[PDB]
């Protein structure tokens, strides 16, 4: 396991057009493509991301190509942020994954909120990390996937993926 298998099996690939956990416009494995409500304005979003006229659809290599750009992009926001550099850097392997995922899912910037956690994340204080990771809307509204980055960081392994 990696951080790409992992993702894709928390994200999916969807070759349409589609609504997120949100309600937002999103395409592939689990590219955000707009905030906005417009249909259109996504499908523009779009056209501008693959570089062509697509008309909502694309294939599996175009979507795999922007989950490589996202995945990329993740890790030097984490590298590029003071508050999340530090705890990224004193990590494990596995338990870096889990922090890209997040930043994922969530964005640099919601996930340098979760300041409590992430001093307990440095600390190497697990246990109560994944007690305080919970107390989140993040948790609340997905429950299932938040559980597995959790343990992840938890136990430092991939049980929670196989
Ligand atoms: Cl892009
Ligand atoms: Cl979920």
């Amino acid at each position: 396991m990696n951080i790409f298998e992992m993702l894709r099996i928390d994200e999916g690939l969807r070759l349409k057009i589609y609504k997120d956990t949100e309600g937002y416009y999103t395409i592939g494995i689990g590219h955000l493509l707009t905030k906005s409500p417009s249909l259109n304005a996504a499908k523009s979003e779009l056209d501008k991301a693959i570089g062509r006229n697509t008309n909502g659809v694309i294939t599996k290599d175009e979507a795999e190509k922007l989950f490589n750009q996202d995945v990329d992009a993740a890790v030097r926001g984490i590298l590029r942020n003071a508050k999340l550099k530090p705890v990224y850097d004193s990590m494990d392997a596995v338990r870096r994954a889990a922090l890209i995922n997040m930043v994922f899912q969530m964005g640099e910037t919601g996930v340098a909120g979760f300041t409590n956690s992430l001093r307990m994340l440095q600390q190497k204080r697990w246990d109560e990390a994944a007690v305080n990771l919970a107390k989140s809307r993040w948790y609340n509204q997905t429950p299932n996937r938040a559980k597995r980055v959790i343990t992840t960081f938890r136990t430092g392994t991939w049980d929670a993926y196989k």
